[PDB]
This record gives structure tokens, sequence and C-alpha cells, in this order.
DNA sequence: ATTATGACGCT
DNA sequence: AGCGTCATA
């Protein structure tokens, strides 16, 4: 009754951009622009990996991890960007310039938590709680929320897209309550209002569209930025749950998308998310654990109190790289020569990261994956990262992989590396 | 032969 | 610590 708590006491937002290394390089290139397009890395073999495809690319049937080769036999007229290569490798330096943009951007609105390379979480909580102050009790005019879609609305007692939106939004607005400063559907709708205006500033200011979901967690709010990309923004209520679980893949929240998702799904005998609902929280502790059993006992009613951290900053800076096939590495001079060239970067983006950040990395992490191992790491490291010099760095790394060559001979890497992976790790300020 | 990352959980 | 899981361009 008045003491079971309903999981509504803050306002977070999700932004995330739209297919945005395509963007990148549309702004770069206008010749790109309202076409479809993707962003492909290499390109000797079957012409190159896709790592991000434009919307109209995406209406031929064009996806991530397509090769490009496969992706010019559904769309002909594909056009195509490359990832920069720099000493050997894929450079993704541009896409992260572009998102440090669009971070400093949304940090002038609240504190953020940078949870991807093209996303991070907003808590609005407070910035709400100061724009009702300001407002007076007006209400909210649509005219504040032009690309805002209400989650479950239109419904009850139009056949354009744009229609329906706003009957939607109509709707939700003709139900307000205005004059209740801790009514929870009021303070989505004013953390609505400051979305409309983030989104309307990253866009001005970097040119790059962008899509949100406002909610009352990082869960549903994640799941509500997808419910209606490109450059649109979503509003799922607290109240909204039961009918939109009720139809949806266990898969599709984040973090159950992978084994955990796939054992609630065989073992409960179940398929949506509505579904758990009828599962005690004890039920559900003894069969994922007690933490997963809390979370899934709370999320499937629309609860989750995961906080947005305060981290802007990734906190670790990594340099990776295959040997697929024939490729992979089978002397000591190639092991070190790539060594090398995965330090050399590193040591680039260190030296960049502790002038602009104020931060330097003390742990350095060496991984490496051997042919014939289905693991995505074969083995992991750790050694000292004293001094930002490619040379000992790359030493240092050798030194602790050494032993995994099981060649008798020096000179032979047996069996041959498939992956290198450099990174660093735990910064102190500097 | 999707690749290049990056956070967090377990023991 | 080293490994595993899950995630995103
Ligand atoms: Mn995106
Ligand atoms: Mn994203
Ligand atoms: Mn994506």
């Amino acid at each position: 009754g008045p003491h079971m708590a309903t999981g509504q006491d803050r306002v977070v937002a999700l932004v995330d951009m739209d297919c945005f290394f395509v963007q990148v390089e549309q702004r770069q290139n206008p010749h790109l622009r309202n076409k479809p397009c993707a962003v492909v890395q290499y390109k000797s073999w079957k012409g190159g990996g896709i790592i991000a495809v434009s919307y109209e690319a995406r209406a031929f049937g064009v996806t991530r991890s397509m090769w490009a080769d496969d992706a010019k036999k559904l769309c002909p007229d594909l056009l195509l960007a490359q990832v920069r290569e720099s000493r050997g490798k894929a450079n993704l330096t541009k896409y992260r310039e572009a998102s440090v943009e669009v971070m400093e951007i949304m940090s002038r609105f609240a504190v953020i938590e940078r949870a991807s390379i093209d996303e991070a979480y907003v808590d609005l909580t407070s910035a709400v709680q100061e724009r009702l102050q300001k407002l007076q009790g007006q209400p909210i005019s649509a005219d504040l929320l032009p690309s805002t879609y209400i989650e479950g609305l239109p419904q009850g007692p139009t056949v354009q897209k744009e229609g329906m939106r706003k009957q939607g939004l109509f709707q939700w607005l003709d139900s307000l309550q205005i004059d209740n400063l801790t009514s929870p559907d009021l303070q989505l709708t004013v953390g609505a209002v400051i979305v409309e205006e983030m989104r309307a500033a990253i866009e001005r200011e970097t040119g790059f569209q962008c899509s949100a979901g406002i909610s009352h967690n990082k869960v549903l709010a994640k799941l509500a930025c997808g419910l209606n990309k490109p450059n649109r923004q979503t509003l799922v209520s607290h109240g909204s749950v039961p009918q939109l679980f009720s139809q949806m893949p266990i898969r599709k929240i984040r973090s159950l998308g992978g084994k955990l998702g796939a054992s609630v799904i065989e073992i409960l005998g179940i398929e949506y998310m509505g579904e758990l609902t009828q599962f005690t929280e004890s039920q559900l502790q003894s069969h994922f654990g007690e933490k997963n059993g809390s979370w899934l006992y709370a999320m499937c009613r629309g609860i989750e109190h995961d906080p947005v951290k305060p981290r802007q900053l990734p906190k670790t800076i990594g340099c990776s790289k295959n040997f697929p096939g024939k490729t992979a590495l089978a002397t000591r001079e190639q092991v070190q020569w790539w060594l090398l060239q995965l330090a050399q970067e590193l040591e680039e983006r260190l030296t960049k990261d502790r002038n602009d950040n104020d931060r330097v990395a003390t742990q350095l992490v060496v991984s490496i994956r051997v042919q014939g191992d289905k693991r995505l790491s074969s083995l992991r490291r750790c050694c000292a990262l004293t001094r930002y010099d490619a040379h000992k760095m790359s030493h240092d790394a050798f030194t602790v992989i050494k032993n995994c060559n099981t060649s008798g001979i020096q000179t032979e890497w047996s069996p041959p590396l498939t992956m290198l992976f450099l990174c660093a790790t735990k910064f102190s300020a500097s």
C-alpha cells in the first residue's frame, strides 16, 4: 500500500547518437550525406568489415558485422568511408574526438555517465526540480516537446506517423497534473523538455543527430531510447511498463542479452519481461543468485536503482589487434614489431590523455590469443607502467608473454598469435 | 576472418 | 589478480 517503493524517485535519460561513426564521416564529407552509407574497417578481406550503417542503408538490409562485399550485394550504390589506418592498424581517434564533443555539451546540463563512445546517461532529477520551480505550475506546451513520443499512447476510443506522435503527446499532456511538483509523470515530462534542449544543442553545435530515452532509471531510459530512433526521443512512464513489458522479449533488456537472459527463459519457461512478475524474489534469487534475483524482481516491475555515475572519461585506454587466418604472428621479430606498433599508439593516446585530463596510468595489462583457443583472450598478465615510453612498454609486454612460446627455438613463435592487446589502467591524479 | 574497444562481476 | 560476461561503433 503506502509503503511499496515504486522506483519513481529519479529522472534519468539516455542519449545515444544516431548511426554515429557514419554521421562523423558525413559531417566531414558532404557527398555522403542523405545516402545509403556505411563505415568499414580494412578492405582486403571481403571488402572490409562494416561497423556502422546509415538508416538509408538499413532499408536495404545492410547491417553491422556484414562484409562490405556482401552489403554491396544488397545495396549496389552503398557508399563507404574507411576507418583510418595508422601503424598498420585501425585507429579510432576521429570517433573518440567526436565523442568528446558530444559529451562536453551534455555535461553543461548535468553530470554524465559515459556508457559508450556514443552514449551517456544523465540524472536530471535536480535540473527538473529547478525547472519546475521556475515554471510556476504552467502547463507544459506540446511545442516544448517537438520530437517526443510517449510510449503506449495514443490509446482508447490519422494514418500518418507525425500525426500519431502528436495524438499520443496530446493525450499525455491533457492527463497531466502540473499542480503537483512531486508527481513523477510531471517530472518525466519536464525531463523530456530538458532533453529536447540538450539534443537541440548537440545538433546545433556538432551537426550530429541523436535519440534519447527519458524514464526513471537507466534500463528503462536505454530501452526507451531505441523505441523511436532515429532523431526522436521517447518517454517511458512508470505506468507504461506493464503493457510494454507484457510483450517485451527478455533479451531486449540491458544485461539480459546473453547467457543469463537465455537461462531466465529456459529455466522459468517464459518469454517476456512481464512474465517475471509471477515469481517471488526468493524464487528468482534461487535460480539466478542473490543480486540477479533481486535485480530481476524489481526490474520486471520497472524498478532499478543503479546510479548514474559521475564519470565522463574512460577509465582504461587500450590498443588491440587481431591477426586472423594466415596472418597470425609466428616469429619473434613479428611479435615484437606489432607490440611496438600497439605501444606507440598507446603512448600517443596516453600522452594526450595526461595533458587533457591531469592523470597518469600506473598498470599495463598485456593480453594475447593463441591459435586454437575459442576464447576472446587466452592469457592476460599485468605489469607496472612507470613511463609513457612505447619502447619500454613493448619490451615489458614481450617479457610478460615470452614464456607462452611453446617452441623450442627462440626465433619461432608457436602456437601462432592471433591477437595482441595492450591496456593502460589504474589511473591516479597528476 | 567482424574487429576494436571498454565496464563490471566472480572467486 | 586473471578470467568471464555483456555491451557498443
Ligand atoms: Mn548510436
Ligand atoms: Mn550506442
Ligand atoms: Mn548500435
